[PDB]
């Protein structure tokens, strides 16, 4: 099976799309799913090699049942909202998910073009964030972001799904949060209080040691091990996102993995806490204000 | 004189601010405006040599009578509506202007935080646009824009005030317009008909002989020759910008004079039209939802402020 | 496993292409210059990398190859078929060797050939070379892009790259060579829509005609072939403009490669003589075929036991 | 006075046109002249910053008369031909040169296409050629090519008209000439020989000193000194071109100059020689089979027509 | 299964090698820093990508492996072997660890090698710290190019990684690293003609010379070997300059990479104790070895698992 | 009007420092060598051009002018001043030629510092040699931007080139080299906020500290010096790291220039001795001189007419 680009070249611009399917409307959007390839290459040909454009299409669990009948990936059920004591993950609609990249903002835009004028009158857009990364693969909060990311086989064996589940083998499980950051409060501490908070230096990137590092930073909570001792990998590819004038300053999370028990173990980690950690602090810097879950099938399905 | 950085090399992402001065906020405007060649560099000497930042910034004519006391530059008002037969050209508010430039957008983006955070409070936004040049040059109508802008010598003669206005040697003028496009009438045109609204060939960008290119093309309307039989010239630097969930799909315009009056003539043409054209073309498929006029001092007129 | 040439090879915006026959007596001087043409490739352009991005693939004929080589055959390995049809005519012309030369500049090109061509120096004939150029956008002499739907991959590989099929061959490939001659006249009295309708795609944006919109005698139309079990049959491109404007020849330069010879030859006979539903490829009315010819390019070791 | 883009930047292709005026032609060249710094900005503007694309148009002596009426370039007229002893610069037909650089060689291929369909039934070809630098700045004879050009303010100075000729100031001339190579008598010598014909070092591009350089070297030969002492130069752009099948390869000499005096004394040492040298030792494998002159008006002049 | 280091490179411009010696009672401490390695990788280089192609191979010596690990030893590990010529000598000289570090730029080999010394302060001694960079065209400070003939994808693997010969080890490879020191004065002193009899390639355009022509004590001649079966037996180079112009010091830093150290044993010993035709390698004339290590290089897999 | 050597180059990643002193009968090797090394560095460069940027910033010492030249000297041309502070200590160390060579690569550098010590052997002794190179984001070895407030265009021209105070030598410059090494451990224990209030600036963003925060013994408030008519006296900066990690070395090679070396003298007795407000800049905490050389840099005429 061939998958959609999941395992993206880095790019320092993305469009994340995420719109509703209105009733009446699944013909018209079957029909984009069979041409979203070939829009792909029409828009991105003429600019390579230095245009990196791709587009992964997502569809969410109460859109698949209207849309196809026979089988259902195995892990596909809509976004779990999660109450915490003070954080909460809120889940919000959506039953396609376009995510476009590209090494600049111009060629994503072409190809949301394309694709929203083919679904005109069959959806409702939902979000549209424009992202754009720092020249330094810096986020918002000015930290490096991405440099943990898995590459190669350890990639392929983290984000793709296998003989588990072989009808979709080559497929994936996206989740985005939009996030919005409250900017005064973090500049208001020390580059140590921050490096507490996420669990690496801020210069230079290294990993605070394990006899430093605090219980509720984020590297400490978003590492999970598996049976065997072996570490549960995702891959990430978070875009910071913002307008000056309405103080609106985010980063937008999209987490890929094999299955979404991954994701959903780390999420719970951070919203609900451990034994030894009441939350990620990253939160009380960070809101969430979307949640939505999708797969990814494999781009042979989609042909079909 | 040293000019503010008003001829840029080419750049594929701006950012466009403009602001309201809120009552009392005066003094805080000031001190911003005596730093802002040091925040330049702060954000963009880092990333030098391929991040290519540069902030102009412009002041209405309203907002210079509150901010500094004594001289005027001679061609410094309000921006005027045009009320034409079918098409306006409306005035909306504007005391400050900043028009950031860079390769990258994030470049853009650092810089205008920097200087939003030293105006909080004694500013109002009135408009935020996030442009992006297409890979070709091209705008949202899919025309090459920018070809027929004056280079070197030619252009520092249209676009930096000189002896005829010599404390305020070494600024420029700017106009600018937000412009909304109604895409689906637009395609329903065949290229060629496409063609007789711009004046230029689509793919190629090749002007229409004189044979053919109508009255009320936009290159026709848009070419002025003064009373020596020299032409009238302005910079533009237009972004295309917009959003495809609301199908917004836009054009802003903004160009550079030495005195507004050139801009004024081209603007005036366009919408009330002339003897042989009732308007320029381009306008029933573009419309203007803000236009506003700055004055963009020299470099050294806003490091000697207080 | 056997190691390909590099058919499959990364853009390259700049080629030569070089068809030569072989002279009575020169046999063993071709055999040793195909022993050695892989470490030619190396020493021009090594120091080049990894902008210079130089290749070449060799390709042998079928009367050819039965002169030079003992033992078995290629099994798709035969002469170019003529195509005699109502109107338009597919000419075969002779041609024992070619040398498609590859690189981001014409330079690197033409320092290979010099090379390769010193060494036969009385053993070959010069028959065709070509010097071609692609333009920025990826666009050819009509003005569309060309190369879009090329495969790429693992697709690119099963498509073109002989396997267990033929198993003392497997690595290999089939190149067939045309070089037209636009009537670019006649192509430019054409609207930009009826241009459309000859290819089957948008000129600007390169999006296909959708299904119920595309001509049957469109390009994209007829080189759209499926297999017995309903397979999309693939060639792999890299077509290059070339041209003297003294002379006024505007041209493309085909090259096509494939596993077995039958899929680029099922093409051109849609193309030349029609089917049920279309005469001809509109492509011909403004496209005519002044060369023609079938090659094998062996795996690279291949070569290099010789 | 705004000149034509004389001093361009490093372009790495390039496109020489030639052609003579035809009978009645004279109409639809004005015509053009009038549109070309329009047709570079139309074919350029859309691949900068990275195409570099520009157009030197130059017109020769007798197209001048034909062309224009009233004054003429004080230094204009046909290319003078120069029989030697041993080797020939010869004259041939030319009324309009196109010089057209690139970073690469679509771009002046589409230019002159569109220059060459307004041209067409007013115009006869001469040549055409197609030019590509290699990729360390080397000539066809293996040596960087270009190095002791004059930059900046000491290039204008040697280029553009001035003061002396006021009504065409920003102007300049160029003397081209196709020169073909004997490549296999070229390798033959050593290493060191052919830098002994040069009159620099072939690797490292490093000038040979005066007690080693011979008196017959290339370098010897085009170095000129003024009354006062001061150096004359000129700016070259030289391009290779060939094709292998023909075993054609070629050097296409292009030098500017505010006079074509200094250009034509270069000539006339590497032609005829001097008390010290008999010729050029470069001409012992260098044939010349065209030479023309031209003057390459101020980019105004041409806007005005 | 096993993933290996970065052994095969794209190409980089800029290197830093370090040979250390680890101090008695250190081996704790180096254990600590084998098992971060990989992550300090990534954070002095994840937000320099995708352009600085940061990479770090860590090897370790044979009497290092058994202070630092029970069990196994890889079947071809033990210490560099001294070879006594007639004329030349190739010397061995201490080193327990090597850090190749390559880049597209120098600071980025610096940083990764500061991080990894201060984790190492304390537990090692250096012996060696070379700063490699490129010439723009490839060449070497003989001025002749230098990497040509290296082999690439499938044959590079073949020829560089430990296979099933030794399963535990698989992943791995076997560096060997000597200094070099040049006799510039005397090399400058020959003719090209002359330099290019001691290397058997044209100086210019790298074209190998013919096998009748080419002297049998060429550097080229000498470092070709057939093994067995009569199969090239191929290693992967990396050679930096380095150099000092104040103290004379232009020197030629050699690693060479194989699949069994036998490899590139073979080929010193025929360049420095020569054969029946050749007294030794040419080459050697104007170059002297002042250091002489081996290592290996595990799988990637190998020193996390630490 | 004389032509100044390129004092004002573009940015630059790489240099070398070559520092050497004139032996006894070395005057008339030098004098031709000066004559000689603009032709040298075209040379060098051309082949490498655009991207190569290659200069060479030739000085000369004022016990080295008597020995070369007679008749007038520069007005400001002595041995650099030694300053002895209560704790830090300006040293002057010798230096009749200093040789300041920049490129985007280090290869080109070498090359023409090769050239030009190949021509004045045996007539000098080298002194320092230092290769430097730039951080990816201009920072130095203390984590710091570095250069951001230095001059550009008319501003940097006026700063650095000598005028009609001094009409024979107009077109010249003063340089001033300090060799600094930094004690890292000891910076690396304070707080990011506290190595703020060292430099000036804040660490990741390069924004200047406010006026009201900025210690009087920090680096920017003691090198910031106004003149009696309130003018801004500047210098121009190229400071470049260097070091090597096995033995811990790290390091700024400071260079400056500017029109009168009253300027750069003025701003070092305010670092090393003080003023009312402050006892010494506290860089100079983590920061120990090693070198101090001045040198003038003549007009590139001068150095041809020789
Ligand atoms: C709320 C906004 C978020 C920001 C700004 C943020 C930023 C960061 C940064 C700076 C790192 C360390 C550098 C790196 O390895 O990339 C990191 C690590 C990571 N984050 Fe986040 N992140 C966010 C949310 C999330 C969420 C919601 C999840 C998971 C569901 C997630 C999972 C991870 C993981 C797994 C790592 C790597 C831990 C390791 O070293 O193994 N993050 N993130
Ligand atoms: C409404 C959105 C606008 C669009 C999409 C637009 C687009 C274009 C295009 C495609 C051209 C041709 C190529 C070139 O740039 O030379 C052009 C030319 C020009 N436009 Fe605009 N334009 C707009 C508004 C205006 C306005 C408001 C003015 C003046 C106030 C203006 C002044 C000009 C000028 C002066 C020319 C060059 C004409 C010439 O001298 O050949 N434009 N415009
Ligand atoms: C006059 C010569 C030619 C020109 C100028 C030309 C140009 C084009 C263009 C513009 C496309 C559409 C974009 C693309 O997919 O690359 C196309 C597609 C194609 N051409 Fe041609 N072509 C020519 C000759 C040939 C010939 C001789 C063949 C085959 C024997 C060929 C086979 C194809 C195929 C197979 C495709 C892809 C159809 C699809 O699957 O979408 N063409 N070519
Ligand atoms: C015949 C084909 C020619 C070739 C292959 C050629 C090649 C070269 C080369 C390699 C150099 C040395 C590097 C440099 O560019 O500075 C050079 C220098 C020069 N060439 Fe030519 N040249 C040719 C014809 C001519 C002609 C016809 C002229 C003038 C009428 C000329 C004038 C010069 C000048 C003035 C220099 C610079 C000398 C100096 O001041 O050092 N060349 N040529
Ligand atoms: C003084 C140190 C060295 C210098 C400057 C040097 C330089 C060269 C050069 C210029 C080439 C020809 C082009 C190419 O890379 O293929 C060459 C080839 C080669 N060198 Fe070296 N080398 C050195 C040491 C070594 C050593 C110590 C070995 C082996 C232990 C070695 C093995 C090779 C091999 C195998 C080739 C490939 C030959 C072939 O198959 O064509 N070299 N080297």
């Amino acid at each position: 099976p061939e998958p959609q680009m999941v395992l993206s070249p880095l790019t320092s611009a993305a469009i994340f799309l995420v719109v509703t399917i209105d009733s009446g409307g699944e013909d018209t959007v079957r029909d984009l799913l069979s041409d979203v390839a070939s829009l792909e290459r029409a828009v991105g040909f003429r600019a390579q090699p230095d245009g990196r454009l791709s587009c992964v299409t997502g569809i969410g669990s109460e859109a698949w049942d209207r849309l196809f009948s026979g089988a259902r990936p195995a892990g596909l059920h809509p976004f779990r909202e999660l109450d915490g004591p003070v954080h909460r993950a809120v889940a919000t609609p959506g039953d396609l998910l376009f995510h476009i990249r590209a090494s600049r903002l111009d060629l994503c835009f072409a190809l949301a073009t394309e694709i929203m004028g083919r679904l005109r009158g069959a959806v409702t857009p939902q979000d549209e964030v424009h992202g754009f990364k720092y020249f330094d693969e810096r986020d918002m909060l000015g930290f490096v972001d991405g440099t943990e990311n898995p590459t190669g086989a350890a990639a392929r064996r983290a984000v793709l799904v296998g003989a588990e589940d072989p009808a979709f083998a080559g497929g994936s499980y996206a989740v985005v949060q939009k996030y919005l950051h409250d900017i005064d409060a973090w500049e208001g501490l020390s580059v140590e209080a921050q490096e507490r908070v996420i669990g690496r230096r801020k210069m230079t990137d290294v990993e605070l040691s394990d006899d430093v590092k605090p219980a509720d930073s984020h590297v400490a909570l978003t590492s999970v091990t598996g049976p065997d001792g072996s570490d549960l990998e995702i891959l990430r590819d978070n875009m910071p996102f913002g307008s000056v004038g309405r103080e609106e300053f985010g980063t937008y999370f999209i987490g890929y993995a094999r299955t979404p028990e991954v994701t959903e173990t780390m999420l719970e980690r951070m919203f609900l806490g451990t034994a030894s950690a009441p939350h990620d602090r990253i939160l009380d810097f960070s809101t969430a204000v979307t949640g939505s879950l999708f797969f990814t099938p494999a781009a042979d399905f989609l042909e079909d």
